[PDB]
RNA sequence: UGUACUAUA
């Protein structure tokens, strides 16, 4: 390597060098430097042309393709690009490709390099089932968040349509890596996006609703204000009938409880569309309903009585159809501290009785 | 008394 150094920069084999370790931590070191830098790299951009997919895929070659990216010319990057956007999925995929593919996109320059990945994101290159295995990928989810950030929401049309086919919904939410990605879309998704995969959503909502990891989807759509028109009657005509079930599990516990906390925060926040806060309304005193004919279940159930202290929380619903409210919640609580002894030994015992107490003096 | 955050020298 101290003999290349004495070898003039017309005559190095880069390809030789950035397949190899320390070969490729020489030519990085090069790049670092404004004394040699554009004689280096169109020098190896040269070389390298036919051979951009092996140095991508290559166990040394992409951190030379990383390090090249923040020194490539619009021009020169665009002709990378040109190259191998066909082959983004097995680039994503692949434990050394993903790596050079986030840097590609996180250093763009124009729509042209943008639309070439998109192009390849496309079904003419890349299948739904793809897309659906590179968001669930431990290399390949990296590699769409990186498209989620970076891109314009007008591009995540190939994002989409893997989630709206069929009930790969249930692929993509109920998975580790997947959840993770769903949310990162949601969070920059236009509107009209966020209601297409909403709807889908609601649809295998029994299958998400006590999953791991897709009991957060719902619990997030649950945040977005512009989603209350239709997945507040959505969820209720649809999982009415069993709250009591769902907030007796470990996962769709924290749904039930994120819910009954969007009912308070409406209806205390309008003392939004009046519909919506009237719907809010019958579905709170509906939800009060069941609790309190099933109280001698949640109340002794391991996480059915955090859905029950939150719906009993003063705190929530201190500003408070107020009429029948009172009494519907009065009752609930008049005959919950008739409870307390009835669960003397367990560990939130206690924490009801402050709750009560917390009542009375509110009343 | 109760749930997730990742992968190349």
């Amino acid at each position: 390597m101290v003999e290349i150094s004495a070898l003039p920069l017309r005559d190095l084999d880069y390809i030789k060098l950035a397949t190899d370790q320390f070969g490729c931590r020489f030519l990085q070191k090069k790049l670092e430097t404004p004394s040699e830098s554009n004689m280096v790299r169109d020098l190896m951009y040269e070389q390298i042309k036919p051979f951009f997919l092996d140095l991508i895929l290559d166990p040394f070659g992409n951190y030379l393709v990383q390090k090249l990216c923040d020194y490539l010319t619009a021009e020169q990057k665009t002709l990378l690009i040109q190259t191998i956007y066909p082959n983004v999925f097995q680039i994503s995929i692949n434990q050394y490709g993903t790596r050079s593919l986030q840097k590609i996109i996180d250093t763009v320059d124009n729509e042209v390099q943008i639309d070439l990945i998109i192009k390849g994101f496309s079904q003419e290159f890349t299948s739904i089932e793809q897309v659906v295995t590179l968001i669930n990928d431990l290399n390949g989810n990296h590699v769409i968040q990186k498209c989620i950030f970076k891109f314009s929401p007008s591009k995540f049309g190939f994002i989409i349509d893997a989630i709206v086919e069929q009930n790969n919904i249930i692929t993509i939410s109920t998975h580790k890596h997947g959840c993770c990605v769903l949310q990162k879309l949601l969070s920059v998704c236009t509107l009209q996006q966020i209601f297409k995969i909403s709807v889908k959503i609601v649809q295998f909502l029994p299958g998400l609703i006590n999953d791991q990891f897709g009991n957060y989807i719902i619990q997030f759509l649950l945040d977005i204000k512009e989603l209350d028109f239709y997945l507040l009657a959505e969820l209720f005509n649809r999982l009415s009938n069993e709250l009591c079930q769902l907030s007796c599990l470990k996962f769709s516990s924290n749904v039930v409880e994120k819910f009954i906390k969007k009912l308070f925060r409406i209806i205390t926040g309008f003392i939004a569309s009046d519909d919506v806060i009237n719907a809010s309304m019958n579905i709170l005193l509906t939800t009060i309903d069941i609790f309190t004919v099933n109280l001698n279940v949640l109340i002794r159930d391991n996480f059915g009585n955090y859905a029950l202290q939150t719906l009993l929380d003063v705190k929530n619903y201190s500003p408070l159809f107020c009429n029948d409210f009172s009494l519907k919640i009065g009752n609930l609580i008049v005959l919950t501290k008739e409870l307390l002894p009835s669960i003397k030994t367990t560990s939130y015992a206690k924490k009801i009785k402050l709750k009560v107490k917390a009542y009375a003096e509110a009343t």
